[PDB]
């Protein structure tokens, strides 16, 4: 797939708002993912034990990881499709060490779109949400193609 420059602009225009508070967005997004799809929390051996949303909000580790994830995602979006080098080490650790199924990457994509919609309504209208969805589908499609080359699948 290929986004047009106008679609990338819509993605980078709402992303520049997220980057005013990376840690807060990371927290929101992971908590939304863990509430919606609690099975995903099991992949994290460091947080796995958190029982409630208050415990999650209070976990410094969870917040740090959210920052990790969003910074890596932001660097991929900024490439505007030319992200091959960034995806390699990412597809290798998620397919071989962590073992994150594409299904989960869809679940977090949904969590990202939910939070942007809540926090940025004026910059996340329908066309911008479509473009963000297209940029995350692109990301999942390229990662899934690397997963296959690396031997991971199902
Ligand atoms: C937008 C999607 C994602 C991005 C860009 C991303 C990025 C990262 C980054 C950069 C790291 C640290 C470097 C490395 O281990 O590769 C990481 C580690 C990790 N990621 Fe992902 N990730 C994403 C989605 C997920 C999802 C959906 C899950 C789980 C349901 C997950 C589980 C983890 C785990 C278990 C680790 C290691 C945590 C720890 O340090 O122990 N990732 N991810």
């Amino acid at each position: 797939m290929v986004l047009s420059e106008g679609e990338w602009q819509l993605v980078l225009h709402v992303w520049a708002k997220v980057e005013a508070d990376v840690a807060g967005h990371g927290q929101d997004i992971l908590i939304r993912l863990f509430k919606s799809h609690p099975e995903t929390l099991e992949k994290f051996d460091r947080f796995k034990h958190l029982k409630t949303e208050a415990e999650m909000k209070a976990s410094e580790d969870l917040k740090k990881h959210g920052v990790t994830i969003l910074t890596a995602l932001g660097a991929i979006l900024k490439k505007k499709g030319h992200h091959e080098a960034e995806l390699k080490p990412l597809a290798q650790s998620h397919a071989t060490k962590h073992k994150i199924p594409i299904k989960y990457l869809e679940f977090i994509s949904e969590a990202i779109i939910h939070v942007l919609h809540s926090r940025h309504p004026g910059n996340f209208g329908a066309d911008a949400q479509g473009a963000m969805n297209k940029a995350l589908e692109l990301f999942r499609k390229d990662i899934a193609a690397k997963y296959k080359e690396l031997g991971y699948q199902g």
